[PDB]
């Protein structure tokens, strides 16, 4: 029987204040920490800013709290709703707030209670998350999957201060044979990286960005690739490692055209690329090197680029600010082949349960889900139990640094560990983890 | 009555192994993450590296891991030592390494059983840690003292790469009137500071240092104390927030004189400056600034430029790798009046018995106590309920950036709501904390 459900202000991986709700059962006080992304598309549900200028340069979160403690908290304590009931949580939690994109009591303030009432019903049927998860999402257990961490390690867009432009160059050690191998393999790749990078480039290139990778003042995409590679040739992994890019397109898309030096400025739309002229650029990439998934080739609304590419693709094509984490454009996507991937962002869509459901709705389609994080992390580690949870096989928690990015890799060292022989690592078979 | 204690390797916030360990008594299992600094002075106790340059750059800590598993582990069980006996666990863990720079099994080894047990006593004499540390230390309880944070805003040694020197420019919101109040003021400065960096300096000057702070390329010392000052003003807290340096002097310390560009390289030792020069430097800038701490003026074994110094402060003088946290070599400052503060590092003593002893020695004498954290850092909590815990009002625990730093100033938000009344934050006398 929930008793108490509170919401305190705290701070986000990048210094911002976002929610803290605390929820107290009969069985203890159950925590979560609400994500933030800041890069991020226009179709996402509505967290809710103080616009105060004025304090924590209007960043402040200090209504969303109050939409939780003087108003749903109430609420529920009466409803009296059985936590083991996630559905019927989010769903006094939407219609408290009738409206489609949660812009009413703000998504940062739900997602809260939402998160909080998993862990306490795992608290109650005493099992620990990922099981929890499991069960609401009816996936299988025989065994669970860790999945391959697609570690960001050299970022360049809103993410980091350079002149790159794709978003993130990630690494994926997906021939590791064991989770703790991988992550593993990645430190080492990662390490190198920092190395080549501070050498190349200058001790600066060394600092990192908002996922802990390193921010080199690279330009073009392919001295950035290059980069991994070498890094992936000193760490001696060779071949065991992939790679992974987050276009992030959505950011240089203009005049429908797409803009590789937002940042030039006097940038020759001589040059401005079309759908099909950034189709090739991606084919030279793709030939050239070890990549396997790609995230937002083609900008948030340019579903004709994305089934036009897609259908030649031959590899995992990732739907982040496209799809937002929503049933509604995902099954847009599924029907017009924009892609084989959902971005899974809890926080996009503001609870447990509607991303529990646009993780099915993918899976029923083929899709393969690699669940996320955001620029704006906390210490909270709910991605590592739900990606677990939902059985997918992937994961982009970030680099190997930046504790708000390992609170999570460590909490999967945790579960493989704890599962033993009940766990198997998707490996190669990343994409389709789920039915595996 | 203490039933399993088991070690796993888990990272740190730079991508480093550490130890991870897990105490099980009757009342659950306690955790406890290892620290790692590396700037590191000469007299701390030992950390043991694998030294396998084919795994995690040989930085792993698999033995480690194994002297707790195979070891200390075993004797522990049986010795059926009374976890509420902070001193008999260390003692035991002392006398089981038999060394006295806990070489034997590695200071990494033992701090975990150290700390893991700590959180075991409390969750056992049912109190919250602060309240159990408050005991062990025999420290006054009504109120409790929240801490000045000492926010690192710009970073310049081992911690990022670029030209600068100083290793640490830290803002002090010690104007503030509640640890949260401060806590919004540092944010604030520090979001200003990103900006006239950015701007100033360029995209790339943005990017983060190790203890989350700006790296930009700066050279001199005026150069990044006018950058916190622009911000200060920015931020409209003028007056209310003040700064703390940490020379780091160890490091630029050669042929017995020091050099601020130890990168030039072609530097003038008709530039290297004496001990009574780098005097005058200091004062130049302790006049112009809102300079109130100076960590590590003078290198490791400088004595008589520390005393030198010393006589004539007027302000906070902070030894780190002068008395790496050993009651040994604080002895010696306090007889030789090198300083008046004693920066806290747990891991560089090992055992929590002999830090709290490193505190007691350091208040019996006047001096003044900073908990600390270290480069690499982890998502453990404990420096925050053992700042609180001492009563000391100042803690190092990194800027409002990167979450193996957040994690402990969250922690401060919210012992401070907890407390009540119950607790006054330290402000101006962060100094004299303790006996407040
Ligand atoms: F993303
Ligand atoms: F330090
Ligand atoms: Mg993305
Ligand atoms: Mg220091």
């Amino acid at each position: 029987a929930v008793s108490k459900v509170y919401a305190r202000s705290v701070y986000d991986s990048r210094g911002n204040p976002t929610v803290e709700v605390e929820l107290t059962t009969e069985k203890g006080v159950f925590r979560s920490i609400v994500p933030s992304g800041a890069s991020t598309g226009v179709h996402e549900a509505l967290e809710m800013r103080d616009g105060d200028k004025s304090k924590w340069m209007g960043k402040g979160v200090l209504h969303a709290v109050k939409n939780v403690n003087d108003v749903i908290a109430p609420a529920f304590v009466k409803a009296n709703i059985d936590v083991s009931d996630q559905k019927a949580v989010d769903d006094f939690l939407i219609s408290l707030d009738g409206t489609a994109n949660k812009s009413k009591l703000g998504a940062n303030a739900i997602l809260g209670v939402s998160l909080a009432a998993s862990r306490a019903a795992a608290a109650e049927k005493n099992v620990p998350l990922y099981k929890h998860l499991a069960d609401l999402s009816k996936s299988k257990t025989s065994p669970y999957v860790l999945p391959v961490p697609f570690l960001n390690v050299l970022n360049g867009g809103s993410h980091a201060g350079g002149a790159l432009a794709l978003q993130e160059f990630m690494i994926a050690p997906t021939g590791a044979k064991t989770f703790a191998e991988a992550l593993r393999i990645g430190s080492e790749v990662y390490h190198n990286l920092k190395s080549l990078t501070k050498k190349r480039y200058g001790a600066s290139a060394g600092n990192v960005g908002d996922e802990g990778g390193v921010a080199p003042n690279i330009q073009t995409a392919e001295e950035a690739l290059d980069l991994i590679v070498d890094a992936i040739k000193a760490a001696g992994h060779d071949g065991k490692v992939k790679i992974g890019l987050d276009c992030a397109s959505s950011e240089f898309f203009k005049d429908g055209k797409y803009d590789l030096d937002f940042k030039n400025p006097n940038s020759d739309k001589s040059k401005w690329l079309t759908g099909p002229q950034l189709a090739d650029l991606y084919h030279s990439l793709m030939k050239r090197y070890p990549i396997v998934s790609i995230e937002d080739p083609f900008a948030e609304d340019d579903w004709e680029a994305w089934s036009h590419f897609f259908k030649t693709a031959g590899i995992q094509i990732v739907a982040d600010d496209l799809t937002v984490t929503n049933p509604k454009r995902i099954a847009t996507a599924i029907e017009k082949k924009a892609a084989d991937a959902l971005l899974l962002k809890v926080n996009q869509i503001g609870t447990l349960s509607e991303s529990i459901k646009a993780a099915q709705d993918s899976f029923a389609a083929g899709w393969g889900v690699m669940v996320s994080h955001r620029s704006g992390e906390t210490e909270d580690t709910f991605i590592a139990d739900l990606v677990v949870g939902l059985r997918t096989g992937q994961i982009k928690t970030g680099a190997p640094a930046r504790s708000e990015r390992l609170a999570k890799l460590n909490q999967l060292l945790r579960i493989e560990e704890e599962l033993g022989d009940n766990a198997v690592f998707a490996g190669e078979n990343f994409h389709h983890g789920d039915k595996l």
